[PDB]
């Protein structure tokens, strides 16, 4: 099954679908990299409440997964894919996406990330009550800019994060393995067009990724352990759902 031209028209599409569903443009997060917070700013969102920069931070958090549900129902194969399995999917690898797509608001040069308008450094985010898991995902950031990543790379990277037959919860888990298999071919065929394939090595483990979700759910966990009406009362619906129904209405639309 699948022939060459073919596996040329899945990575013409991935790259199509990835592009259509940027939360923002690459150049327009270039041309902003002279934008910095300065010092007044960086001690304005410090002195921040922990449960404000919260707040801010699962809005930003729920408006990029949105951009990600959306890539999904344009990817090609996963709207054939049952309900159970499209949310599954959703649920286990949105945020994984998103912690992908963010190497694209990083810069490297000076260890900024694109936040509210401007760029900042992890400084910015001590009000969170969180300095282990911003390191571990400036860290990782730093560690996919030095691949140098094209954009039809990443789209054919974090269509793959979402296809994963593995994730358990799979009813149709062949129906999956087929999708995932024919995106390894389109992402391998496409490094091995464009003399590439030296990064399969250096992509991370997906230990990695499942150990920063992992991290971010334990985080929030102690975050509504000491604000319970705050995430109930002011954190959005869909972020709840993922990570304390929405996606079905957005699957549907
Ligand atoms: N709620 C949130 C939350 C929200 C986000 C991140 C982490 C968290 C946490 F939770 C964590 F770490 F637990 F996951 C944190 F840190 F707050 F706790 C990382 C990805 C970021 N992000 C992006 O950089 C987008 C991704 C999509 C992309 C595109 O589609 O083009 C544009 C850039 C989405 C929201 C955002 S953020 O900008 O609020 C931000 C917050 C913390 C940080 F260390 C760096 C940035």
């Amino acid at each position: 099954m699948a022939s060459l031209t073919e596996i040329e028209h899945l990575v013409q599409s991935v790259c199509k679908s990835y592009r259509e569903t940027c939360q923002l443009r690459l150049e327009d997060l270039l041309r902003q990299r002279s934008n910095i917070f300065s010092r007044e700013e960086v001690t304005g969102y410090q002195r921040k409440s922990m449960w404000e920069m919260w707040e801010r931070c699962a809005h930003h958090l729920t408006e990029a997964i949105q951009y990600v549900v959306e890539f999904a129902k344009r990817l090609s194969g996963f709207m054939e894919l049952c309900q159970n399995d499209q949310i599954v999917l959703l649920k286990a690898g949105a945020m994984e996406v998103v912690l992908v797509r963010m190497c694209r608001a990083y810069n490297a040069d000076n260890r900024t990330v694109f936040f509210e308008g401007k760029y900042g450094g992890m400084e910015l985010f001590r009000a969170l009550g969180c300095s282990e898991l911003i390191s571990s995902i400036f860290d990782f950031s730093h560690s996919l800019s030095a691949l140098h990543f094209s954009e039809d790379e990443i789209a054919l990277y974090t269509a793959l994060v979402l296809i994963n037959a593995h994730r358990p919860g799979l009813q149709e888990k062949r129906k999956v393995e087929q999708l995932q298999y024919n995106l390894e071919l389109a992402f391998h065929h496409h490094l091995c067009k464009t003399h590439r394939q030296s990064i399969l090595a250096k992509l991370p483990p997906k230990g990695k990724l499942r150990s920063l979700c992992s991290q971010h759910v334990e985080r929030l966990q102690i975050f509504q352990h000491l604000h319970p009406i705050v995430v109930q009362a002011a954190f959005p619906p869909l972020y709840k759902e993922l990570f304390s129904k929405i996606l079905h209405r957005l699957l549907q639309e």
